[PDB]
């Protein structure tokens, strides 16, 4: 099987509009939430979210924009991103042996409505003909693979908040395989009330903190009270390491382990046992240390405490465990987006030899007081190989492993 | 690799609730499609369908169907069918060597609007605690990996009416790489008016027909004007070879081809030379002819001929070409369901020595007059290699290509 790199990323988040802002964010423990006036009006209990802040239209334009929900269109920015990062020239992207795998954990649940609405009031021609491509699953890569003229893999997985680490550990799978040279992979979300309400509906978000946003998600802190929802996009542009070499690409890391599991068990709340199984089948390829863990920890009750255990099951406690430091405690969770994000998180604190607080813990609980979860910055760290969980609704599990590319 | 075979199917369609319904509709070209009367109430112009004609409540119980949309219960029923049908034990079903690749090209649309009409009318608690699970583009994969206990690979791929085809194809990878022995895979689609607009609204549907609903769907028919839009699902059992042979399964036939490329030109008209690429990847590693071909061909004026004319660039023309029968003259067109149905099908067709009528062709198109076009159904003909397409918006291609297994 061939090796595979990471030789550029781009990304819209909640925490910043390139990948830049994102590492300042980082550094500096910015919070992306803020409150949602709308949610309040309502009747919501949720009153936040992590909301991206960046001009579609002066970034997308507006034929290229005819298909895009703003999902997706935060994707085609983050893919423009990646495109010039990784340097590539029209004819690297579009050739038989470049793909994409590009996920969304839904679609624009927004057209969806304002479809349904317009039927109702205006009548059905009034739904307008560019509906489909914004309410299909596919969206992601149906929008993109056309833009871009993409002409060998076109496909998007979905899993929850699982979606853009299976996507990106597909299209890994693509290039070890020799089906595929290079990919783009990732996946999107919408930010929007037609979404979030469902989230509401079910109490899984936090509510008790609505008149302090920024410190509304607050992994593995003792009164976390749920998570806190958020929009964006990102992008990996994958290489075949002969590929990536020969070109003088940038190597960000090397790809190497993919996990993925399933709990079968419940439909919200993790199993623990399924996690164990997901690291562990991501670690099997890996001959490295790891450095650091980017949980998927999203500041719920039920859902940090099994991760937790899982990680100590396979790394121990204290200080043999690696440092941990939940990102979604700035950033929220992205859903589709979260995977590939968490990725370009990763990556990026390697390149920049820190780990990241984590953030908004004002009491830790006393169930993770023995584990080395990072409560100040930790700086001058040589990380060589971090590791990233994403665990999804229905009990959908992925691991990535990344390494700093030495030879 | 290893070699991978299907051992069990299910199937929830517009021409039967089992494979026996559904043999019966393809050997006597019952028409699946009806009066859509809703669809006349709210004022489309297209008022035909394919709705399927089975009781959920009295096969899927209650609790069980707490997660489900109306299109991942048709999924569920297929699955049952599809366990049944392979004779599987629990313990075979739920281990960790076992997963499910279960898509559909968008998650319940119903869902979607319901909950943001009750948001708006009383509030979003009354949404209630369950609308996630059947909102999300992984409703199909989520909700069976739970309720059937699925410990291995768990996830969707949509690619709109390529999704079921993926995800076979994605399967198969799964098992000749040695990730996983068994896998479930397919796909569903609701059939909603929600849904159904989005296309009205395009004038994708077929709307000159509405007073003879059920020759609507018409592929090839000089005067075809649209497709004619279905639900219902689909199920396969793959496994390896020689965990089939071991447990004395039956062999409904071989995976020996996949397909999947991307046009990368128009997001609703195929290109054609996308679909000759994605033909030829899936016929590059089969050795025998193809005895029959189930197209795309979904009946609109835009779609049926591209296809065409790839098949004749790599097939020829007349006799020398495989015979083609439009099988979605007879069923519409289910999106996210289409790809594992017209795989069905075409096994089905195959274990009976017959295929079936290219139906409601009341005039060829003469742009087509050069091509072997089922008129009459052909009896006594031993089938021993099948392909099909299954095309999709975003200029997404698939095709699979099944063997009689002789050793
Ligand atoms: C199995 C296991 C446990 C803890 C750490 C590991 C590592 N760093 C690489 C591979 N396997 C590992
Ligand atoms: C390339 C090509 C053209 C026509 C038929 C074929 C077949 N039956 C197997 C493999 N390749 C083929
Ligand atoms: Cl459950
Ligand atoms: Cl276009
Ligand atoms: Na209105
Ligand atoms: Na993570
Ligand atoms: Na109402
Ligand atoms: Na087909």
């Amino acid at each position: 099987m061939r090796r595979v790199v990471v030789t550029g990323m781009g990304i819209v988040s909640s925490i910043g509009s390139n990948t830049e802002e994102v590492t300042a964010s980082l550094r500096e423990a910015k919070s992306g939430i803020s409150r949602a006036e709308e949610y309040a009006e309502l009747g919501f209990r949720c009153q936040v979210h992590g909301a991206p802040d960046i001009d579609i239209e002066s970034l997308v334009d507006r034929r290229a924009m005819r298909f895009h929900g703003r999902g997706t269109a935060w994707n085609h920015i983050a893919m423009d991103q990646a495109i010039a990062d990784a340097g590539l020239t029209e004819e690297e992207v579009s050739n038989e042996r470049t793909g994409i795998i590009m996920g969304s954990g839904g679609p624009s649940t927004r057209t969806i409505v304002d479809s349904a609405d317009i039927t109702r009031e205006k009548g059905p021609k009034r739904v307008g003909p560019f509906a489909v491509p914004k309410a299909m699953s596919s969206t992601a890569s149906a929008t993109l693979a056309t833009f871009f003229k993409i002409k060998g893999i076109n496909y998007s997985i979905s899993s929850a908040c699982a979606t853009s680490n299976h996507c990106i550990g597909n299209a890994y799978e693509m290039i070890q395989y020799g089906k595929q040279d290079r990919m783009f992979a990732g996946g999107c979300e919408d930010l929007d009330w037609t979404l979030s309400v469902l989230f509401d509906a079910m109490g899984a978000m936090s509510s008790k903190y609505n008149d302090t946003p920024s410190t509304a998600s607050r992994a593995y802190d003792k009164n976390r009270d749920g998570f806190v929802i958020a929009g964006g996009a990102g992008v990996l542009v994958l290489e075949d390491l002969e590929t990536a070499l020969a070109r003088g690409a940038k190597i960000y890391g090397e790809i190497v382990g993919y996990g993925a599991t399933s709990d079968g068990y419940d439909m919200v709340a993790p199993s623990g046992e399924g996690a164990i199984r997901c690291m562990k089948m991501a670690l099997s390829t890996v001959t490295s240390k790891i450095d650091y863990i980017n949980p998927h920890a999203t500041s719920t009750p039920a859902g940090d405490a099994p991760e937790i255990e899982a990680i100590r099951q396979i790394f121990g406690a204290g200080d043999v465990c690696p440092p941990i430091a939940a990102t979604k405690s700035l950033t929220g969770h992205s859903l589709g987006a979260t995977g590939v994000q968490e990725a370009i998180y990763s990556l990026l604190m390697m390149q920049n030899n820190f780990i990241c607080e984590s953030a908004h813990i004002e009491e830790l609980d006393p169930a993770f007081a023995d584990m080395p979860i990072v409560r100040k910055r930790i700086d001058n760290v040589q990380l060589n190989t971090v590791l990233s969980n994403s665990f999804g609704f229905g009990g959908t599990n992925a691991t990535l492993v990344f390494q700093r590319y030495q030879g």
